[PDB]
């Protein structure tokens, strides 16, 4: 039979390989101006990431023809951003393979009581924490 | 709270980013002639890997100076590898690596029951399938 040290090793030398074969800022931006136009400031605070980082990914996407800045109708100081035409199907693809990924996960951890999901959740985090 | 969907959506983001940051076959010649010296059929035997998989992989750890070809002081038809000089501090690097890893899975899984590591096996199987 397999320790289950062994289980583990082989398990995220999977995980591993199958990474071998947009950034995340970029996708989340995306993903968020695909459900609603946003300031800089709005995408900040809901991405929890700086300014910098912020100014920095929208740049990105422009430069893309992704998204584009247009004025508030009722404040001429305040740019929003919202996807292009050429966007929203990039944007429905990702939120769409996002939550397939996700659904997937759901359905794995419905095979379990929620006394083995704490189980496996701790499991998890502490294994975590060797790779962060 | 975070459901167990988004802890595993995490979980597998953090092991992908870390893999972002010799093949194994190779490697686990180095591993395998850093214990004994052996033949192709022995080696391909004990890696469950086809002859000519042997072949290539002994013929470039032989262009590296990591292993060397001699013959079987019985029989001269035989041919036999080994390490060379170069070569031992290698495996040893990496046979220690190996072992400190699987001792800190172990370590982790030994915080669990049994009962509980079965909880994590059937998991562990079940979604390294999706990556399969």
């Amino acid at each position: 039979g397999m320790s289950l040290a062994n289980q583990i090793d082989q398990f995220l030398g999977t995980i591993m390989q199958f990474a071998e074969n947009l950034t995340s800022t970029q996708e989340a931006i995306l993903m968020l101006l695909a459900e609603q136009i946003s300031t800089n400031a709005k995408i900040a605070e809901k991405l929890k990431i700086s300014p910098a980082a912020v100014t920095k990914a929208l740049k990105k996407l422009q430069e893309q023809e992704l998204i584009k800045s247009s004025r508030a109708t009722n404040d001429e100081r305040v740019v929003l951003w919202s996807l292009t035409e050429k966007a929203v199907p990039v944007a429905k693809e990702h939120a769409t393979h996002h939550e397939k990924t996700l659904s997937t996960y759901q359905e794995l951890g419905n095979k379990f009581t929620d006394e083995e999901q704490e189980v496996i959740s701790k499991f998890l985090s502490a294994l975590t924490e060797e790779f962060q």
